[PDB]
C-alpha cells in the first residue's frame, strides 16, 4: 500500500530490481470496463508505477517524474483472466530513463499460454 | 460508479455529450504516489475512462476499445489540490476516434486559476 | 536549406516566433506512401522539425533535442493537395518543452476547407 | 526506390519478411538537424516506412494505413555514423497491427559496436 491505486486493484509485486520489476494482477471487477474486459486505463497505470519503481531503483533512489507514456492496447482480458506485468529499461542514462512495460494475460480455460495484450514506454525524467 | 475504478478513486463525472465529457477529481492520498503528488497512472486512467465514455456516446453507443494512448505529463499535483478533466473529439470517423484529454489543476490557495498538467490523445476503434 | 530533409520535400516555412511556427507543403511524388497519398513519415519529420525549431526559439536559442514524439493520422492526403502546418507551445519550461504540431489539407476540388489530417506532441528536453 | 524520400535521404532496404524488414542509412549531411546530428524526423520517417512495408506484407498486400507513431529518441547520431534500422511485429490482427522499430547506430572509430539510438511502435489499421 504504497502505490495506494494498484494495492486497490489487487496487484501483487513478484520480484523488484534496478533492471527488473514484475507482479500479476487477477482481473477482478474492479480492474473492468463495463463490458467484463480489463480496462485499458488499468493497463496504463500498472505501466507507470513499475516503470516509476524501476527508476526510482535504477537512479539509486534519487527522485523521478514520469513525463511522457505511450501505450498500445493490443488485445482484451476478461473478468476472470489473470494478468502479469514485467518492466524492463530500454535506456537508462543520468537524466532520462525509457522503460517499457508488457502485459500478458492467461485465461481460466488456458493458463500456460501467456498472451501479449498491452505494451507500454515510459518516459521519466530523473532530477 | 459507471466506471468502477475511477469511482473508488474519488472521480465524480460531470458533463456528458457527444463532444465533450468532464469531471473532477480531488487529490486524495489513494491518487498519490508516494510522495504526495498525484500518480500519473490515475491521469492515464482518467484520460482512457473519458475517451471511451465520449466514444461510445459519439458513436451512437457501439461498442468502443481504445487502442492507443499518449500522456504528456506536464506538472505535478500535489495532494488537496483539485483536478479538473476534459474530454473533446479530434476526429471522428465510423472506425477510428481520437480524443484529447486534458487535466487541470487548483489548489487550496489559489482556486481560481486553472493550472494545465497533462494532456493525453486516445486513440479508439469503434464498433 | 538548414533543415534539408524539409527543402527536398519542398517545405515552405511562413512565421517563425517562440510561439507559433506555420508553413506549407504541396502534396508532391516526392512526399507520398505508394498509394499516391502523403508519407505519415513526412508528417513525423514536419512535426520534429518545426517542434524544435520552436523550443530552440523559446529557449533563448539553447541546445535543445527531441526525445518523444507521439503523433496521430486523422485522415490521409492525397498528390495534388496543399498541407498547412502549425507547431505551437503546449507547455515550456526550463528543462522539458511540449509542442503540439497540427497539420491540415486543403485539396484541388474544395481550397478552402482546412481539413485536420494529423495532430502531434512532440517532447523536448532544453540542454 | 519503393519508398521514394527515404531513397533520397539514402536509405537502403535490406530483408523484407511478414516478420522482418531491415536496411541502413549513411548518416550524411541530407539526413542532419543542422548541429550535424541524425534528425529526428528521419528516424520517425524510417519507423514509419519500415512498419508499413511489415504490415502490407504481414496482411498479404491489402491497403494499410499508419495511424499513430510513438518513437523515442534515446541517443543522437553524428554525421558520418551508419543507422541500422529493423522492424519487427508486435501484434498483427486482422484489422489492427503493431509495428516496433528499432535504430542502432555504429561509428567510424566503432563498427563492431551497435548502439541502440531509437525505438518507435507503430500502429496500422488494415483493409
Amino acid at each position: 500500500a504504497i502505490d495506494p491505486p494498484l494495492h486497490m486493484l489487487g496487484f501483487e509485486f513478484d520480484e523488484l530490481s534496478p533492471t527488473r520489476i514484475t507482479g500479476r494482477l487477477p482481473v477482478s471487477p474492479v480492474c473492468c470496463q463495463p463490458f467484463k474486459v480489463l480496462h485499458g486505463g488499468v493497463s496504463a497505470l500498472i505501466a507507470e508505477s513499475l516503470a516509476s519503481m524501476g527508476a526510482h531503483m535504477a537512479s539509486g533512489f534519487k527522485r523521478v517524474a514520469g513525463i511522457q507514456l505511450s501505450i498500445n492496447h493490443l488485445k482484451s482480458a476478461d473478468l476472470g483472466d489473470l494478468v502479469f506485468a514485467e518492466a524492463t529499461p530500454v535506456s537508462t542514462g543520468k537524466t532520462i530513463q525509457v522503460w517499457e512495460v508488457k502485459l500478458w494475460k492467461t485465461t481460466q480455460k488456458d493458463k500456460a499460454n501467456k498472451i501479449l495484450i498491452s505494451s507500454s514506454r515510459v518516459t521519466l525524467i530523473c532530477n
